């Protein structure tokens, strides 16, 4: 087959499509949903498991399980359904033709990458495949060969410093604070204004609140004082069922978890200090070009004001001698997939696939030598 | 001063009394009752609206309104009647003398705590007051500095991990399943044997069936098989009017809702998995002491067999390499009030009251900085 | 006078006790711990900051800060707590009466030794003190007067050639590779089996995995091939909370960092080439007697098999004409402290103390002329 698929099966929201396109062919929630009520209508297409946009649409009668937790596949029985849906339902291409570029977060369990390779060769029969790292693909989308990626998906936030083509694996920082945990924190603080959301169906409404209204404050303490001179920062959101909810300092006190992880009680650097600590693990001659080439990526980097709050805080930690030149491109909602759509299309990369003939003499253990 | 009041105004049943006593001075249903019928006997001590034990006694002619719903006050014009009845009709002390310890569930709406504080300083003029969390009070009655409190009242079930006197707010759980919804579910399943209860007056009779006859099965399917070798589990309850109702397996299929919330259709973990999911959100080194000091509280944990059913299920979820122990003292029906009666008595606590002299220069917003 | 203290203020784990005793009186983690959660249990011995074994025990609610980083005191406001705790809590002796032998790594910053001297004379008022080198103390514990000391603690690894009483400061080596960076790497490889240790308390669990289960392979690639006949090398450890983790090639691939620092991405010789380079920088006639008397020291030299891997590697680098006889004594967990407990006892050492009556006519600058 001439064309590769690239299939960023990432947490919360899969991206999939052919290499050499400039955007994903399909994007849908990485959700398998199962009925939670007594079926009664005989004579109907009643179905035992919905997946993707079917599960997102019918959700008022479903329990929703994401099969991926913090970038690790935790429910293979349902992860086969998400890949099966991805290839047979709306890409609608037989995997026996197209080789496929998958993608993984850095510092994942080796057992995940093995079992992921096995399913692709033994349930889908793809002629060849590869497992690039979510950060390394982002520099191809930016057109760079040096930078520090901050990638922050639904399930994981991570940094991978890269200089003039080489990744620095001792300086990789992985943090499990991401777009999911902000959604659970928003379900928690909305309780203190009197709105209760608790079902896995209602968590999707709280995700739509988070996406439509949140922003990152340029200076959180001054913003908290500004919300006490109240009603200038408040917004209304219109729930399904048409009840409005009004939302105030909890509009920006949600994304500030990224800069102050003690709000969700976990002990870590915020995303500003984790990027700065990663730059400070790099060899001293490269740091000037890492500060000049700091690259945002992944859906959590879409909030209004996050490029400014990030630049403000790295500029406070770094010496005033030199300039942080953060790049937040407008496509960064999909830049990992766009990166894989370049990588799978390179003429030099066609040597690097794991092929069916190279797998079956080596088993799923092959993936650790030929990949990152 | 000789005394302070402590006043657990919780859902379904207020507990009230002076600090330093070893049990509540007054206990009554948190009910306001309004005549639903044509008055005819002119020249009588007739009354516009009853409350507490008056309403509970005269209930056959009253629509009964509980002014607290799921731990949130939702009828302030009648909640002032419950506090007024508490302080003037059977504690019978002028509130202007005594500072008062109120009480609240965790994750309650901030608007509740504000308006509750305002009523206390502006309608009753109390010298000082405070609003402790129902879980934090529960450990003082047990004397422990560490444990996971499970508390389950009429209106709310919640868990609060506490270690070495520090609470973990990121690991708190709240579930809107409690002694009310088990009474509403018991009304429903009794329909299937032939008994119909529908009025807010009759619901108090179903609450007596629940309190007098229910228990938690140690192994639910084995107990359901035991009800097919029938008539060994049946009990007969004598209603007001003297009609007898035999109650069969619904005697234990009611309380089992706590361990399977899908019976009342709500999507959540039961109270066993909610306890274990709270412990699994705590920092790893404390979990051994939380498994050793699981503390029960609130009237819904009074059922026969619930300490054993809980110990069995937590011992199946937790790793078998360590002992799980659950402490369920015999006075746990009042341990939240007993805890407040200790907390208000401490010589080191007398700095922490919100005093009238601090409220009238900061407004009801004061309560969020001095309380939890 | 019966005593002088010897107080090896080392990184990771302070050793302290009176001179002439044969092992440290007190040994505890060099840690200050600060609460990271909301305090609720009023009426308790609730302490603003814990230190040593208190902090190590209560760690599940603390952020743990080691004040000593790579052998440098980086946080004086907390290092004074560790020395105050060391002298007043379990040595429990008035510092105003006992002279104290402190200790330092070779090639430390002068500002470290100055401020360390000032605190002892101006906060604790000690009558006299001295600052020996961690390596120069180690020869007294073995009883040598010639031998290249290799010492490897929590924070620093260094070599100090000594011959017939004289040190060779042009041939001293110091490397920021030690028991800390082995632990920080063990978290980063345990991650690839799926165990997500990340908090400053969970690093203490990973340190126990390191101390309990690690060993140094005699032939690394051959041991990595032996891991393909799997489960023969695996061991399992039971965490706090009772979960069991199995650990495999990541059991010995951790300590191999000492012999291949390129694993953690720094560029240097491994500790075998650091010894052979340090001997090869000595004057040619002493080398035969240095190879014959290589002396090991400090907790990171405790691993099973490290003496054999070292003797193998020096015997490959050094000419086959002569024997290497690496003397690793069995108490080398404490040889730096034991060496000081000899040094402070000698009748010929008592002329060399820096004394309170000499410090206040020269300032902290005295310590650069009267010590090494
Ligand atoms: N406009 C937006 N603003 C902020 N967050 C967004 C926005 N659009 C989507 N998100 C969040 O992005 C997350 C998905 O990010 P994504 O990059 O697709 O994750 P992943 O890389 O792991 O596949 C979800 O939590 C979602 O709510
Ligand atoms: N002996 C009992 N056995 C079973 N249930 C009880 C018992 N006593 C009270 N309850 C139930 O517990 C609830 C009252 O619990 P309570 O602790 O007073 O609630 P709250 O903490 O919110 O004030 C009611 O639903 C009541 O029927
Ligand atoms: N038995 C052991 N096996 C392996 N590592 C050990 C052992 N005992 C101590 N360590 C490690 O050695 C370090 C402490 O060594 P120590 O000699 O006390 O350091 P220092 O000289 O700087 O004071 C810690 O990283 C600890 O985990
Ligand atoms: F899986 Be996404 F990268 F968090
Ligand atoms: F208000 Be009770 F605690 F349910
Ligand atoms: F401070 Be120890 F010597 F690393
Ligand atoms: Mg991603
Ligand atoms: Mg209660
Ligand atoms: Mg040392």
């Amino acid at each position: 087959e001439t064309t590769a698929l690239v299939c960023d099966n990432g947490s919360g929201l899969v991206k999939a499509g052919f290499a050499g396109d400039d955007a994903p062919r399909a994007v849908f929630p990485s959700i398998v949903g199962r009925p939670r009520h007594q079926g009664v209508m005989v004579g109907m297409g009643q179905k035992d498991s919905y997946v993707g946009d079917e599960a997102q649409s019918k959700r008022g009668i479903l329990t929703l399980k994401y099969p991926i937790e913090h970038g690790i596949i935790t429910n293979w029985d349902d992860m086969e359904k998400i890949w099966h849906h991805t290839f047979y339902n709306e890409l609608r291409v037989a995997p026996e033709e197209h080789p496929t570029l998958l993608t993984e977060a850095p510092l994942n369990p080796k057992a995940n990458r093995e079992k992921m390779t096995q399913i692709m060769f033994e349930t889908f029969n793809v002629p060849a495949m590869y497992v690039a790292i979510q950060a390394v693909l982002s520099l191809y989308a930016s057109g760079r060969t040096t930078g520090i990626v901050l990638d922050s998906g639904d399930g994981v936030t991570h940094n991978v410093p890269i200089y003039e083509g080489y990744a620095l694996p001792h300086a990789i920082m992985r943090l499990d604070l991401a777009g999911r945990d902000l959604t659970d924190y928003l379900m928690k603080i909305l309780t203190e204004r009197g709105y209760s959301f608790v079902t896995t169906a209602e968590r999707e409404i709280v995700r739509d609140i988070k996406e439509k209204l949140c922003y990152v404050a340029l200076d959180f303490e001054n913003e908290m004082a500004t919300a006490a001179s109240s009603s200038s920062l408040e917004k209304s959101y219109e729930l399904p069922d048409g009840q409005v909810i009004t939302i105030g300092n909890e509009r920006f006190r949600c994304p500030e978890t990224l800069f102050q992880p003690s709000f969700i009680g976990m002990e870590s650097a915020g995303i500003h200090e984790t990027t700065y600590n990663s730059i400070m693990k790099c060899d001293i001659d490269i740091r000037k070009d890492l500060y000049a080439n700091n690259v945002m990526s992944g859906g959590t980097t879409m909030y209004p004001g996050i490029a400014d709050r990030m630049q403000k805080e790295i500029t406070a930690l770094a010496p005033s001698t030199m300039k942080i030149k953060i790049i937040a491109p407008p496509e960064r909602k999909y830049s990992v997939w766009i990166g894989g759509s370049i990588l799978a299309s390179l003429s030099t990369f066609q040597q690097m696939w794991i092929t069916k003939q190279e797998y079956d003499e080596a088993g799923p253990s092959i993936v650790h030598r030929k990949c990152f």
